[PDB]
């Protein structure tokens, strides 16, 4: 098998191809293992599941397919895009045997030993893609990556299982046994999905009217009027124009919301206390609380409030080399969803206000903030943006009902997503006893596998057709001089992605 | 071009044709102008946009097409209707030059000078139809009307623009140049849309059951029972019949709600204070509050509460000659959406009640009102009625998502609505200098244009098929004598619409 | 004639269309005039030439054709571009007569009176396009512009002419006489020229 | 806002005739398009005069002009990995939008815009 990475832009399609080198260890020393949360974990953190000897291939991030330059080409020139089909290949398989004896490691090729590969194309296994896990094909084509281990969760009561808990043995599926010189290929067609909106609106939902012309409709503009030395209740009505534009009758409503706490990138603005959980937005499922992250698509901040972001309401990526645990804000890249504030409520403020009572002579009108607003007829909204380093698709859970199944971390909801591609080194027993033993074999030859993997995805484009007169916004590299070029290697060969790149640069009217 | 107004009723279709005479001044003295809110405006009222020299034709009100008698014919005989296609014409164009000299105005026809016309049929301009603006074809065919000026809004930060703000020059579109003796025509096909519900339900969602037959299901009918000289907790259950009808198990839920303050048409019932804004129902978008008007479809009042209406929850039309600002209630016509109270919550009361706690021996059950209820599975609702003097369609905003896009002021949500029809007088420079000057011309011949416009719309009807035995409600003129006939001219030639007329007279079961 | 401004991007071509309104005075009160530098001008500034009653159309600036947004589209996405062909039109001609009498100006349309138009397609006149003069179609389509006056220079010795100096009378060319309701059109094909380099080198 | 073409002077020799103000050197450029109002004499004397007429009706002309140009493009095919430079409008708020009209209707071009944003190797 040959090496193919490039992008092919033709008409309204762009074909991306990526090739990487991978290495697959033996996981679990070939065993399936029951796993669960520690005895001391909080109820919110309990789980029960299985670890398996299998690995899996994950290309569920945009930078597995688009170079930074390709991404720029995409986002500056198109109002929409969406996956069409893909071709996946494993080739140049090599199985290597390791011998550690007497202090010295000696790796030797074993042309005969196999790896096993199958796609779960009937979606019979727990689908763990679409959880934003590490282990995807790396963004830089020269980086070699380890194939991540497949494990899954089932129902739990505390750290224990329940009757409904399921156990899957992956060897109960047919799989291809691949030797050196064997290749694995399959093709996949995406179901029809809406184009992702790679634009920002240039109008706000509350300013769709002609500012020059009054409405023929009236609104209640005054509830009382001067009487002698005092007021008297009098209802009075006006036709809204430009000057009272907030009062105009309108056809639509902003998108739903589920309110997030606001935190500041300026450390001093924040309360000195531990609220990351107690202040967090959450959902409550079967007695357990889970963080709602990133949650419903809501604008990250209002005008001129760049420093603020919702506590759990934005994707946050690590800078190159950032550690796992409690890194400072300078170690992460916080995405900003401000482009959708034309339609979607700001994540950190109320949806609006509703009346709570019935006013009368002795009772004044009362209102209350609305901090969670489910969908209402007439609402419109934008989904969360996608990012070069962000996820692509998610499997829509198989359920009686769902609403607007755009996966909340962003990307394309798929009923039949790209199937899980499972792989494992076939165990090779070491020297057996010459007396029969019924015990299952526990001594195996140490080995691992390596090879190349390629994934080709055809994307459909919706070309920008802007009729605006003035230039628009475009993603651009900096002109100024610098020690390192953005999206390159440094002097040590480390590739890095210095910033998140969304898709929403071009604009469109509502 | 000839004059065509009439209505043609054939089978399940009614074709409406309207012809009017229009006059188009020169707007902005041919200039595009940046416009914005005043420096002193509240944040809620800020805007940024452009005024253009162009005018536009707007027939987006039912009375542009239906005579009062036609409307009666429609609403008394049909359970539903919806637009199918339309034909639009401009003809008998006349361009007139005005000369004001020496005190005396002299208007002269200029057969050569042109008007420019284009439809935005690709929807590349900000769409300002569907904001309930004035300037539509007038209801009475003998009234001559001024073509309104086209302007639009884009993003703003206070009174300033932002990078994403867009500027549209309409001359960057192809347009037909029309002279005297030229006509402009185009045809348009409505996309499939649901029939408007021109009926009222004769059943309420909470009374769908057979009153004669008990349910086989049980509900919790008592939580405690007499014990010796005192009570003891005991759960007890009953099958609901007619006598406990409120308790029956049911399959459906009333429509969503977003609660409105209640105001009375009787002045004395109202609080003496200014609550028209502070008490108002609103949404909150990018740091700005906007009145929610008319908002989600909700019944205006409950049984026998005719005098009450939601503060911003009903369309309100002016009586003939009513002024723009702070008119008394006697100057306006307040619509009433009581017909939908069979399914949709009353706009001024709570959706219902939910439990807020977990009762036990030492803790009593607690409930709270629900003043905003987003959509739930099993909900059903009616959309707001349409009115003879009300809007017809609105453009569904171009967004990732929307829910039930029936425009909240009423009418038909269209992805591809009737296109904006833009027109302007071609500037004709006045006498130029005989020495070359690079400056753009600022001296033009004064002129205006006039002509006729006709719009033909074919409507599809869903004929009433009532199997009820007793007569039903029908819209009827008064029998009694009066000084003026409703929906006529007075002695001064002024046409007036004395009342709003909805569509919901006939009834149907749920 | 109808109004056409838009840009059409297809494959490896972009078609730009611009329409403007223009006004043409009477230049030189219909006369040809000899012109020259002032007597006091420096030798470096001397010239000799002719002013003519004719005007001319000049679209020799990019913003006559590309909107700013179009230009952005061009320069962000292409390594090169070059003109291929063009179509030019004059239409909706109106000839207006002005009467200034007794203090009052009255402008009246004259449907019969003509304008004369010709293209110098054999390049027999002094070619004054390409000198970066003002008077081109303005960048913003709603601006109305004055047609600039045609004049040219020939050889001079100081402010005087020489034997080799040439004089061109433009009425010695055939020209179309255009009335109200007449249109003028012609098409033109650019010769092959190198693509303009719409890139910067990333190497020195 | 700059020039497009220039006529290459008709000469025995020239070298690299790219016009120095920029744009395309053309041997046969777009032709000059000349226009003038036909003179209309005012009321003549009723006695014959050989003198050329010097009294004319004041007049001017107006109309529309359209120009359509087809341009050929050489599409960017950059194989560089990192993003490149692109012409972009400013994001920040401002009183006027660049390349628009102001409150008085005056259009303005706030900056020159060249063509050289994308890059290529030598």
């Amino acid at each position: 098998g040959n090496w193919h990475c490039d992008s092919t832009w033709m008409g309204d399609r762009v074909i991306t191809t990526s090739t990487r080198t991978w290495a697959l260890p033996t996981y679990n020393n070939h065993l399936y293992k029951q796993i669960s949360s520690q005895s001391g974990a909080s109820n919110d953190n309990h789980y029960f599941g299985y670890s398996t000897p299998w690995g899996y291939f994950d290309f569920n991030r945009f930078h597995c397919h688009f170079s930074p330059r390709d991404w720029q080409r995409l986002i500056n020139n198109n109002w929409g895009f969406r996956p069409k089909r893909l071709n996946f290949k494993l080739f140049n398989i090599q199985v290597k045997e390791v011998t550690q004896n007497d202090g010295t490691t000696t790796i030797a090729n074993n042309c005969t030993s196999t790896v096993q590969v199958f796609t779960d194309s009937e979606y019979q296994l727990p689908y763990v893609l679409g959880s934003a896990h590490q282990g995807c094909l790396p963004p830089f084509p020269a980086d070699v990556f380890m194939v991540p281990q497949y494990g899954y969760l089932t129902l739990n009561n505390g750290s224990q299982a329940v009757g409904r808990s399921s156990f899957y043995c992956l060897e109960y599926f047919p799989s291809q046994m691949l030797r050196t010189g064997n290749n694995f290929t399959f093709s996949y067609t995406f179901e029809d999905v809406p184009f992702h909106s790679s634009y920002a609106h240039s109008q706000s939902l509350d300013r769709l009217m002609n500012p020059l012309i009054d409405q023929y409709l009236y609104y209640l503009s005054r509830t009382n009027t001067p009487s002698g030395t005092t007021t008297q209740s009098r209802l009075q009505f006006s036709q809204a124009g430009a000057s009272d534009i907030r009062d105009q009758s309108r056809n639509w409503l902003p998108g739903p919301c589920y309110r997030q706490q606001r935190v500041s990138k300026t450390s001093a603005d924040n309360n000195n206390s531990e609220y990351s959980w107690t202040g967090a937005t959450k959902y409550h499922l079967n007695g357990r609380d889970s963080l709602v992250n990133p949650g419903p698509a809501m604008a990250s901040h209002k005008d001129d409030e760049e420093k603020f972001f919702p506590q759990s309401g934005v994707l946050i990526f690590g800078k190159q080399g950032s550690e796992k645990t409690n890194v400072d804000i300078e170690k992460v890249m916080i995405t900003d969803e401000e482009e959708i504030r034309t339609t979607n409520p700001v994540a950190t403020e109320q949806y609006g206000s509703v009346s709570t009572n019935l006013q009368r002579g002795n009772r004044q009108a009362a209102t209350a903030d609305v901090n969670t607003q489910g969908v209402l007829p007439g609402m419109v909204w934008q989904d969360r943006d996608v990012y070069l380093q962000g996820p692509i698709w998610a499997k829509i859970p198989h359920t009686d009902g769902h609403f607007h199944p755009s996966p909340l971390m962003g990307g394309f909801g798929l009923k039949h997503p790209p199937p899980q591609i499972l792989i494992k080194n076939t165990p090779v027993p070491a020297n057996p006893s010459t007396t029969f033993s019924a015990a299952k074999f526990a001594s195996f030859i140490t080995q691992y596998s390596t090879g190349q993997v390629s994934v080709e995805i055809e994307w459909e484009l919706q070309k920008e057709n802007s009729k605006r007169w003035n230039p628009e916004i475009q993603y651009t590299s900096n002109y100024n001089k610098s020690v390192n070029v953005d999206f390159t290697v440094d002097t040590n060969g480390v590739y890095s992605e210095p910033r998140p790149i969304g898709t929403r640069y071009l604009t469109r009217n509502l």
